[PDB]
């Protein structure tokens, strides 16, 4: 590895976080070759301008130990992925409170990136596109719709906010 990114996936139970985590990681969805029973964080390494970038993708939000969230929770967190389902605009709600959440503790700057998951239901969507899109420009952050299911956007998302890690710190250095 010549670089080494910790990355946080943040959002309501529910909205997909761990199959998003699991279908990037090892490209399974609720497969039983896995278990994704107490498993913290995974590790990906993807390759940006030649360099190998090791991903340690965190998914702990949900579990109880962290259902008061401190400033210790965030401490070398470089990217973190804010989850929604499209098929519920109670968990697109709530983004704010976990962006506000965000801007509190988190003692760092960090890139964050909005994630409208599930975008494979659109029998279902209760959030559409053109509002989630109006979301993250509202607070200057980058959007996307995944499918954690489909396997749509999700190499997309994590290369992208890599992307946009690896940019901010190779500037603050040259
Ligand atoms: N249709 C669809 N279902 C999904 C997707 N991602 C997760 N799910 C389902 O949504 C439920 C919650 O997933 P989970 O990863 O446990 O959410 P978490 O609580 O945020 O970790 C599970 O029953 C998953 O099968 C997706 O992209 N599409
Ligand atoms: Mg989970």
């Amino acid at each position: 590895m010549d670089y080494l990114f910790k990355l946080l996936l943040i959002g309501d139970s529910g909205v997909g976080k761990t199959c998003v985590l699991f279908r990037f990681s090892e490209d399974a969805f609720n497969s039983t070759f896995i278990s994704t029973i107490g498993i913290d964080f995974k590790i990906r390494t993807i390759e940006l301008d030649g360099k190998r970038i090791k991903l340690q993708i965190w998914d702990t939000a949900g579990q109880e130990r962290f259902r008061t969230i401190t400033t210790a929770y965030y401490r070398g967190a470089m990217g973190i992925m804010l989850v929604y389902d499209i098929t519920n605009e109670k968990s697109f709600d709530n983004i704010r409170n976990w962006i506000r959440n965000i801007e509190e503790h988190a003692s760092a700057d960090v890139e964050k990136m909005i994630l409208g998951n599930k975008c494979d239901v659109n029998d279902k969507r209760q959030v559409s596109k053109e509002r989630g899109e109006k979301l993250a420009l509202d607070y200057g952050i980058k959007f996307m719709e995944t499918s954690a299911k489909a396997n749509i956007n999700v190499e997309n998302a994590f290369f992208t906010l890599a992307r946009d890690i690896k940019a901010k710190m190779d500037k603050k250095h040259h």
